[PDB]
């Protein structure tokens, strides 16, 4: 009978989504509506309330919005021109920088936003590109970078993992593959990916009503497991999904509309 209060981590193993919640889309008078992406990591002289978003190809604009008044007003308080262009699937802020693939090629850029300065590039060793490894869905999503608690990350396959997930931790200053993973889960038998608390997880499907969580690899074992997690698309199809580990919410863009799903995670 002795009791004791309920121990938490903070992180564990995901056991619940959420329905999906739809955000109040921003106001563009334009045509123009990319993605857009917060900072996990805010670092001076960016907050939590900044706001980045891609332009729409030969994409190599991105615009910065310093408050959330500016980004629901569609203004910009700064709009970045970058040296090369990007792949927009998998592009990621983190820690002050923006983390992109160049355009068809396999190397992730490290661009400095506050000195507007590639300061990292790293050419992901047998890195598929260019529809090579697609999750199902084609396109160009071979090389996907994501953020969790416990920083970088890039998902990727290459010729000797035969269309198997490959993961890597990368360093985030300069892009250095601290530790990699060869997974057993085959990459275009998804419709994407994501990350929390150091555990792959991956959705069924995107054009199914009623899809799933259906994989999960466990990189502290190094082990794959079947999910069943109900994971409901209610919309003209989501293209992308992101873990954000600071809001602990998953943000799915659908080319204009953004929704979240809340999730819960065991005290592990
Ligand atoms: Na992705």
């Amino acid at each position: 009978y002795l009791r004791s209060g309920e121990g938490d981590t903070g992180c564990g193993e995901l056991v619940w989504v959420g329905e999906p919640l739809t955000l109040r889309t921003a106001e563009t008078i334009t045509g123009k509506y990319g993605v857009w992406m917060r900072d996990p990591k805010p670092t001076y002289p960016y907050t939590q309330e900044t706001t980045w978003r891609i332009d729409t190809t030969d994409v190599r604009q991105v615009f910065e919005y310093d408050l959330i008044s500016q980004f629901m007003q569609g203004y910009p308080s700064k709009v970045h021109i970058l040296p090369r262009p990007l792949e927009s699937t998998g592009a990621v802020v983190y820690s002050g920088s923006l983390y992109f693939q160049g355009a068809e090629s396999r190397t992730v850029i490290r661009y400095e936003l506050n000195t507007e300065t590639v300061k990292a590039e790293k050419e992901i060793p047998g890195a598929g590109y260019h529809g090579q490894f697609p999750y199902s869905w084609g396109g160009y999503t071979d090389i996907d970078l994501a953020v969790d608690e416990a920083g970088l990350w890039v998902i990727y396959s290459t010729d000797e993992a035969k269309g198997a997930i490959v993961l890597s931790k990368l360093n985030p200053e300069n892009l250095e593959l601290e530790q990699t993973w060869e997974t057993n889960i085959r990459k275009q038998s998804v419709a994407d990916a994501f990350i929390i608390c150091g555990t792959l997880y991956t959705v069924s499907s995107y054009t199914s009503a009623d899809a799933t969580v259906n994989f999960a690899y466990d990189t502290g074992t190094g082990i794959s497991k079947t999910l069943t997690i109900p994971f409901k698309n209610r919309y003209k199809y989501s293209s992308m999904i992101h873990y954000n580990p600071l809001e602990k919410k998953l943000f799915a863009w659908d080319n204009l509309n953004m929704v979240t799903y809340d999730i819960k995670l065991s005290k592990m």
